[PDB]
């Protein structure tokens, strides 16, 4: 009972309680007395977990405090945490309300939508609190399922209405919801039959302890193909440039080494900013409206010193080749100087390389290259891929090139994609000597 609280005033110095159908403020405050517990609900409303009742009050026309069933039209049970307060001094004749026990204002623990997962509601979330054979619930339950899994109705009347699904679940495994990968040991979860907007479908992902669909490897791509192959359909996945226009990142903070945009795609910069799925283009990816409902996919996993004419950055030693070369010749020129091409692992290093190594040369060559794969970035000195940096709408070469490979190019530090062909000036970085 994480979301629960009580309801102090400063002005009449007590516990705001719940009594039969009655309210009053008590100076005896306890924590435990489940009379004075009081959460959020659904649909602004403020509920007594003792009294298992929703507070209220007169609509214009007939003003005190009560508490009634949560489903009463009759009266308002719709409360706001910024005035709550001001109303509750009108209606008890006080001063200041706060949390028991903090500082905290009442807007402190807010109500969280929940969604459902498989079910008959398409990801509806939880209705709280809902009825279910006459009995109020406030959360998540699994009476009614021998299984003994959670689920909640997405009505506040189950017998009516039969609305339902299942409750998201942190676990530290992928066994009932998720199909796995057995080779990366990495679980997926395909909500063929949900349909949340793209915000929606993160804050699914982030409250079963897992993170939109993030596509970082070219196996990854064709794994996820696979269980698609049949099915038709458009589902969300983790792609977006809502930060930066044209700056496509990974939710989940993936590094956007592997690319598989359709043919015309991305387009639309000014209206579509999230990532899709489609198994029209047998897995080829287009940028939508993020705001638009569909289906989607969640993932989880359950000092040194230098030769001279180089510069020291933590552990490794850079050097500027101002000579203009292709990105080869740039690679075997740093070879022989016992480098290679620089690999760049984190925005501390992209700042140093750019501020004390690039300076004022315009643009020049890095390690990064789809040589081997297409489509597919990695480091030419066999170096994790673990941070891109790329320009607005870059990478963009593989559009026309067959082989592309990667620049700095302008004072920010950014990355371009380009033929292999262009003749630049190149960074090299080998490992240095502790000291
Ligand atoms: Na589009
Ligand atoms: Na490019």
């Amino acid at each position: 009972e994480p979301n629960v609280f009580l309801i102090f005033s400063h002005g009449l110095q007590g516990c705001l309680e719940a009594q039969g159908g009655q309210v009053r403020v008590t100076p005896a405050c306890n924590t435990s007395l489940p009379a004075q517990r009081w959460k959020w609900v659904s649909r602004n409303r403020l509920f007594n977990l003792g009294t298992m009742q929703c507070l209220g009050t007169g609509w214009p026309g007939t003003a005190s405090l009560g508490m009634y069933e949560c489903d009463r039209e009759a009266l308002n049970l719709r409360w706001h945490c910024r005035t709550l307060g001001d109303q509750l001094s009108l209606l008890l004749g006080a001063g200041q309300w706060r949390i028991y026990g903090s500082e905290e204002d009442l807007c402190a623990l807010p109500y969280h939508e929940v969604y459902t997962i498989q079910g008959n509601s398409h990801g509806k979330p939880c209705t709280i609190p809902f009825k279910y054979d006459n009995q109020w619930f406030h959360g998540c339950t699994s009476t009614g399922r021998e299984d003994g899994h959670l689920w909640c109705a997405t009505t506040q009347d189950y017998g009516k209405d039969e609305r339902w699904g299942f409750c998201p679940i942190k676990s530290n495994d992928c066994e009932t919801f998720w199909d796995k990968d057995q080779l990366t040991d990495s679980c997926y979860q395909f909500n063929f039959q949900s349909t949340l907007s793209w915000r929606e479908a993160w804050a699914s992902c982030e409250q079963q302890g897992a993170d939109l669909l993030s596509i970082t490897e070219i196996h990854e791509q064709t794994y996820i193909n696979g269980l698609l192959t049949g099915y038709s359909s458009t589902l969300w996945i983790g792609l977006n440039d809502l930060d930066t226009s044209g700056g496509w990142q990974w939710s989940d903070n993936s590094p956007l080494k592997y690319l598989n945009w359709e043919s015309d795609q991305p387009d639309n910069p000014s209206e579509e900013n999230c990532g899709v799925i489609r198994t029209e283009s047998s897995g080829g990816w287009q940028n939508r409206d993020c705001s638009i409902a569909l289906p989607y996919v969640c993932k989880k996993k359950p000092k040194v010193e230098c030769e001279p004419s180089w510069q020291p950055f933590q552990g490794h030693c850079y050097r500027l080749q101002a000579e203009k070369r292709s990105w080869q010749e740039s690679k075997k020129a740093c070879l022989r100087g016992g480098g290679d091409l620089v690999s760049i692992h984190s925005m501390a290093e992209l700042e140093f390389i750019t501020k004390q190594i690039k300076q004022e040369v315009e643009e020049l060559w890095i390690g990064l290259n789809d040589l081997k794969l297409q489509m597919n970035f990695e480091w030419s000195d066999g170096s994790l891929v673990s941070f891109t940096h790329w320009h607005p709408f870059e990478p963009n070469n593989f559009r026309d090139s067959l082989e592309d490979c990667v620049t700095i190019w302008g004072p920010e530090g950014r990355w371009n994609d380009s033929p292999c062909n262009q003749s630049l000036p190149s960074i090299c970085k080998k490992a240095g000597q502790l000291s």
